[PDB]
């Protein structure tokens, strides 16, 4: 089996199957099932509740600097439904624990390839 960087972005950041976080346990559930918490707790992670076609479209939208200075980042015109997963104060590997928060924000992603698609989640703004 092979996993491309594009496929890794889908696993770590896409959930097209729901319009928003489905429960208060959503982040606990997803951080585990998407294998984000293997070797250490990932302290923050964003999931985007939008079609894959709509998120892939961002790579032809507003070119902006990534927060590390690189210039293959793009900001969405549209406002997207997202969930922010943030570690709780009591979270301690291997028993990682997250609070689920909901928002509606533009996203910034880094893009590569043909088709030109997201491979990195930079920020929501």
């Amino acid at each position: 089996m092979k996993e491309t960087a594009a496929a890794k972005f889908e696993r770590q950041h896409m959930d097209s199957s729901t319009s928003a976080a489905s429960s208060s346990n959503y982040c606990n559930q997803m951080m585990k099932s998407r294998n984000l918490t293997k070797d250490r707790c990932k302290p923050v992670n964003t999931f985007v509740h939008e079609s894959l076609a709509d998120v892939q479209a961002v790579c032809s939208q507003k070119n902006v600097a990534c927060k590390n200075g690189q210039t293959n980042c793009y900001q969405s015109y549209s406002t997207m439904s997202i969930t922010d997963c943030r570690e709780t104060g009591s979270s301690k590997y291997p028993n990682c624990a997250y609070k689920t928060t909901q928002a509606n924000k533009h996203i910034i992603v880094g893009c590569e390839g043909n088709p030109y698609v997201p491979v990195h989640f930079d920020a929501s703004v």
